């Protein structure tokens, strides 16, 4: 079990002003630290944030959090479940900011909600440096769904924070799971009039202004004022990053299909789905550390049976182990694994 600590700096808060926090399981004999960002959609105006507060309140508030959580998948301490990093120091950071981990705004006379995701990550790192992170050799910032996009937005800022604090020997790396989206042509189209009809490009542009959202500096300098939404798309922000980042992405991700307004398949939809897989494969062609199976699914790294899926005969825990070796090509230890077959479940190891 990982145990809850609420932040000592209580100005760093969840949406409703309650303190944010982290769950920790130490491993005294290890210099490896895994910090995992939870996912769970987002909200971008008063009315949809109000709805989320009634029926998704654990993603907006720490008031009802349990004192412990069990580590699963890459956060498990058992080698049977986690062949990759079972002996590491484990941290689970709950997502209670509803801002894709980008926000830098407090609740105030003008703001009903606080959007503090970017500041939550920096404050967790700061408090952990007094609980053993100061001795680290490797800090892996990982995350799923909105947390995977959060890795892309925040990994270089963690690297800069640790350098400025006097720890240039800690190697900062990222692992982004199910956070690599395309701003592609949708299968059916609606103008952005409400929550359900608003495509991601439009919803994120509004969200950035509502959250006071922040993006990595080199990407911000490329796209400039009013165009920061582009940095929430992995294939546009990734080439701007300096930290090593491993990208895990299903080729037919359920969340991508949802934002494309896709739910007996006829010719138009068949060609749409095949073109999506091809476009995703294209964006990953020159990403050297990546795992992209031809399955219809969503998230993987904290699933207990994450060991089962394989690309070209290599599992995800093996690929991440090969990545670690590459950062000390390797015979029989590949790091770039992207399926070529063109339809969901053409890989027999896909989740049922
Ligand atoms: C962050 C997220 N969670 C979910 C869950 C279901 C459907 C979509 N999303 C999204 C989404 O639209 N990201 C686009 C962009 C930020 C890369
Ligand atoms: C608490 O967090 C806020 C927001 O990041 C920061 O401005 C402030 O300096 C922090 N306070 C302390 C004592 O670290």
């Amino acid at each position: 079990d990982l145990r809850l600590h609420l932040l000592l700096n209580t100005s760093v808060t969840c949406n409703d002003g309650s303190p944010a926090g982290y769950y920790l399981k130490e491993s005294r004999g290890s210099r490896r630290w895994l910090l995992f960002l939870e996912g769970g959609w987002y909200c971008f105006n008063r009315e949809n944030c109000d709805s989320r507060y009634d029926t998704m309140r654990r993603l907006m508030s720490s008031r009802d959090w349990p004192r412990t959580r069990t580590g699963t998948g890459i956060l498990s301490s058992q080698p049977e479940e986690n062949p990759y990093w079972w002996n590491a120091n484990m941290v689970f950071i709950p997502y209670c900011s509803s801002d894709v981990w980008s926000g830098a705004s407090s609740k105030s006379e003008k703001n009903e909600y606080a959007f503090m995701g970017a500041l939550i990550i920096q404050e967790v790192v700061r408090e952990l440096l007094g609980r053993g992170l100061s001795g680290a050799k490797v800090l892996l910032l990982a995350g799923s769904s909105a947390g995977g996009t959060g890795v892309l937005l925040n990994v270089d800022r963690v690297a800069e924070q640790l350098e400025k604090l006097g720890y240039p020997a800690i190697q900062v790396r990222g692992l982004a799971d199910s956070g690599w989206f395309l701003d592609n042509k949708q299968y059916r189209h609606t103008d952005c009039v409400d929550t359900i009809t608003c495509a991601p490009t439009e919803a994120i542009r509004r969200g950035i202004r509502y959250w006071n959202g922040v993006v990595p500096e080199r990407c911000r300098r490329q796209f400039q004022e009013g165009e920061e939404w582009n940095c929430f798309f992995g294939y546009k922000v990734y080439p701007t990053l300096r930290s090593p980042v491993f990208v895990v992405q299903w080729l037919f991700d359920e969340a991508q299909l949802t934002v494309d307004n896709v739910h007996p398949v006829q010719e138009g939809l068949r060609l749409y789905i095949q073109n999506l897989g091809r476009e995703l494969r294209h964006t990953l062609k020159d990403v050297p550390a990546s795992f992209a199976p031809a399955c219809l699914s969503h998230e993987i790294i904290i699933r207990s049976h994450w060991t089962d899926v394989q690309v070209k005969g290599t599992s995800l825990p093996r690929a991440l182990h090969c990545w670690d070796r590459s950062l000390h090509p390797l015979k029989g230890c590949p790091v770039h694994l992207v399926d070529s077959c063109p339809w969901p479940h053409c890989n027999p190891s896909c989740p049922t």
